[PDB]
């Protein structure tokens, strides 16, 4: 078997390839020792690593590994997934929403990094925890899905009260900007968590559509494990991309783009 | 006298012109009815209005008043203030960090809005409240200046463990992404507030830098009352502007750009 691993700041994504069939697995970066132990017990023909904690795995295993830069690895693997899933895009932005957010322009031949921002999965977990005291990712994200943001976020139309606004009134004008106007509301964990996901999705999308405009592409492909178990995040992003005149794409197994690409770069 | 008013989502900015001298006053948008009463008791030659709550004032005043779109008003007043303060910039991005944030490219001729984001002053206040229970703006911002974000924010160097990172290791990788590693004790109000101001600052600046690259200018001017009593925010924005090879500017009374511009446009 051939193994590709993208060892990031929160998750270790593992791709196993045998007989032209891929198997996908994830482990927490906190349990990196278990991944090492498991690798030391495998019969492996090729081991390709990428991401922040590639170095740590390679240092601790008893077998040789190849390490690749995650930006190129993610690009290569995403290219493979797009074609497998019926997309023939000439060029695109891709936004890698991992522990944090890295933005890339793929021109049809190669990628260049065009942007980044700390609003990502790590903020969702960290700021979610501060507002809710929930540490378990699945519970945290589930709790957000039917939150109501209306008592928390201020829209353009709330500022332009009795005045035609110069931009769409339904737009979020200020994340959390309605809180001081609703101090009698119960700021429930669901409502608060929905607002967290909202600010993260809005910021990621705003950066992505801005670089899409800059680099003259309408296509924006969103990857990263931050979209797992978070339909609300997918909706916030997808809705606002379309409203900004761009075409959003999600790919099955997109969070494994780096792990797949690591194997192909080798 | 002549009066320019920028009636925003949080503050009403009032400029009075008389005997070649201008006077600045601020009131809370909460208390707009007092502003209207005051206006109706003054002897005003010309009244010029802008901002989301211009309509409210305009409806309840007993004299004519001209109304202007705040993007043009803000651009005009900013240009006046810049020139008054010995800045002759051929072109610039300006970022209006009000209750929310609006981004503009001023090419020399005029302004165009090139983006916006709900990360601004309303977020600082509302998320600040959710994390500290503090409603007093002065108290809230004062508390934040003594905060440390080291225990809350994750840097690139934390993700690339014992390994040379692909982008500068000191950059914030994930805002609040360090929280889950520091759960043994409670997080202090000053640290949480510093982190809130940190993420608002970084988002605003990252967006400003990106559109500055897009529209081929190295100058970024920042205005808005969000900078009032908030040295931390001024600093976060300045440092990252310079880091990305751009030139940050702030003007004295920049929060009054819109009010001053309304006067000039009439
Ligand atoms: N099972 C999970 N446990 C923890 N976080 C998860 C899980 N599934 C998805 N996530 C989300 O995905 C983010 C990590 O995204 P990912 O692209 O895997 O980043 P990295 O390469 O930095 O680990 C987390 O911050 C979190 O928001
Ligand atoms: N005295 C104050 N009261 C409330 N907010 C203040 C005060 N002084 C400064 N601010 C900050 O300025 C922000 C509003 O900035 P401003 O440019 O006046 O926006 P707007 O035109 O929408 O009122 C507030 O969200 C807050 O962060
Ligand atoms: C001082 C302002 C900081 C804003 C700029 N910050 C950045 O560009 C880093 C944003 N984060 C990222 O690009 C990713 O988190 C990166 C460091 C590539 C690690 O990938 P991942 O493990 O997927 O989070
Ligand atoms: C659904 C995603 C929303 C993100 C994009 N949102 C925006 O561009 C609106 C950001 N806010 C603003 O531009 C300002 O708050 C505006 C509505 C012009 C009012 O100015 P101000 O009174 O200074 O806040």
């Amino acid at each position: 078997m051939k193994v590709g691993i993208d060892a990031g700041g929160t998750l270790i994504k593992i791709v196993q390839e045998q007989d032209n069939q891929r198997t996908f697995k994830t482990e927490l970066t906190k349990n990196i020792d278990q991944v090492v132990e498991w690798l030391n017990q495998q019969q492996i023909e090729k081991l390709c690593l990428t991401g922040g904690n590639a170095g740590v795995i390679a240092e601790n295993i008893n077998i040789p590994a190849q390490i690749f830069v995650e930006f190129d690895a993610a690009s290569q693997g995403l290219g493979i997934l797009l074609k497998e899933q019926g997309h023939d895009l000439a060029d695109y932005i891709f936004a890698n929403v991992g522990t944090g957010t890295s933005l890339h322009y793929f021109d049809g031949q190669s990628q260049r990094r065009v942007g980044g921002i700390g609003t990502g999965g790590g903020m969702i977990q960290g700021l979610g925890y501060l507002l809710s005291q929930i540490t378990d990712y699945k519970q945290l994200t589930d709790m957000a899905q039917h939150g109501d943001r209306n008592t928390i976020d201020l829209k353009v139309r709330h500022i332009y009260k009795d005045t035609e606004p110069p931009i769409p009134g339904d737009l979020t004008a200020a994340n959390f900007g309605h809180v001081l106007h609703h101090l009698d509301a119960d700021f429930t964990p669901s409502n608060k968590l929905a607002a967290v996901i909202g600010v993260v999705g809005e910021v990621v999308t705003t950066m992505a559509i801005t670089v899409a405009r800059e680099f003259k592409t309408e296509n924006i492909v969103y990857i990263g494990s931050s979209f797992h178990n978070n339909a609300l995040l997918r909706k916030v992003v997808e809705d606002y991309t379309v409203l900004r005149g761009c075409k959003p794409y999600y790919v099955e197994n997109g969070a494994f783009s780096g792990a797949i690409g690591a194997l192909y770069l080798e």
